[PDB]
């Protein structure tokens, strides 16, 4: 079981407004540019 | 009419969570990571 | 003091709507596509 560390991780992938659930996107399409840079 | 269409619109897109509204702008990102690695 | 250009920012970027906070993701990975179209 895991429940109390589920209700955190609910918390940090977006259980309220933006979180990882926008922050993976916002990321990773920021990191194509120094990419595009550096490769 | 505009109401109706409107309607058909939203169902087909994003009237609940998450959607083509963000599936189809992060799996285009997901896209070029391995664009890279094959490439 | 700079309440009415603070407010106006707000709804710019936010508030009700899509906004910049969706136009940040979104136009950013639609830079990726000119970007592998031009390279």
């Amino acid at each position: 079981k895991w429940a109390s560390l589920w209700n955190w991780f609910n918390i940090t992938n977006w259980l309220w407004y933006i979180k990882l659930f926008i922050m993976i996107v916002g990321g990773l399409v920021g990191l194509r540019i120094v990419f595009a840079v550096l490769s």
